[PDB]
């Protein structure tokens, strides 16, 4: 129903009204609008960090930038003179949390939207982009097509008062757990093993609670194989865990009841405990199991 500047029309919020739908009246198209509020030095800071990430993406596989709008809704030529800036962006239909919510995929849709994120990480991650926040609600789904693209590029950094209780720790490796400052190509194929999982039964594949609950789910089910691994972990993880990971848990093949071998072959060389023996995202691409989509 309202105006934002000159050029957009009939914003409508899309809980949480910083994100709204909007016609772009220069083409009567729908597009999506993210307002961000400029409230401290670390915000801003937050916001150029995100501007200049999204601005140099053009992928299939990515959600596409339109502009950027300052405080009044007029378009930016390129500021901590501004209390607010929107960033004007393709409208997609829907988020992977929201579909999964109706239950798991088939396996052909899975393996699909597999397929089109690996590609996403494969081109972000040349452009040494980490992502950083890889989870079902920030993977944007077009159902007519089944295309999938990555968006929510907020915690996003290239590669060189935290609000750690407000960041999900499903989708976090093991190396990101015990090393938190340090985000890596492969804390990211990480968090597609972990969305791949979910999209294959419908449930949070590692559920945690907190960090420690987090590396006590994922022990559970994944094997640390390198001595220099266990080591660091031996003298990092409290009595309990210790003894819980010489407790009898299910192994992944038993947390994807009746999915097929393929999938849970491939997810094995993704949810490795170090990154040392994980897949890139272009190793991924060019597995069997991927490459009859290429
Ligand atoms: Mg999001």
């Amino acid at each position: 129903g309202f105006d934002l500047g000159s050029r957009y029309m009939d914003l409508k919020p899309l809980g949480n009204g910083l994100v709204f739908s909007a016609v772009d009246n220069d083409c009567d198209k729908r597009v999506a609008i993210k307002k961000i509020v400029l409230t401290d030095p670390q915000s801003v800071k937050h916001a150029l960090r995100e501007i200049k990430i999204i601005r140099r993406l053009d992928h299939d596989n990515i959600v596409k930038v339109f502009e950027i709008l300052g405080p009044s809704g007029s378009q930016l030529t390129d500021l901590t003179e501004l209390n607010s800036v929107y960033i004007v962006q393709e409208y997609m239909e829907t988020d992977l949390a929201n579909v999964l919510e109706q239950g798991p995929l088939l396996e052909e849709h899975a393996r699909l939207f597999m397929y089109q994120l690996l590609r996403g990480l494969k081109y972000i991650h040349s452009a040494n982009v980490l992502h950083r926040d890889l989870k079902p609600a920030n993977l944007f789904i077009n159902t007519e097509d089944l295309v999938l693209k990555i968006g929510d590029f907020g915690l996003a950094r290239i590669m060189d008062h935290l609000s750690e209780g407000l960041v999900t720790k499903w989708y976090r490796s093991p190396r990101l757990l015990l090393s938190p400052n340090n985000y890596t190509k492969a804390i990211d194929m990480w968090a597609a093993g972990c969305i791949f999982a979910e999209m294959l039964t419908g449930k949070t594949l590692f559920a945690g609670a907190h960090e420690l609950e987090q590396m006590q789910l994922i022990l559970e089910s994944i094997p640390v194989v390198h001595e220099e691994d266990r080591q660091e972990l031996l003298s990092v993880i409290p009595v309990y865990i210790r003894n819980d990971m010489t407790e009898p848990h299910k192994p992944l093949t038993q947390l994807l009841p009746g999915i097929s071998r393929e999938a849970v072959d491939f997810l094995e060389q993704i949810l490795t405990f170090s990154p040392m023996d994980r897949l890139t995202a272009e190793e991924a691409l060019s597995h069997p199991y991927m490459s009859i989509y290429s």
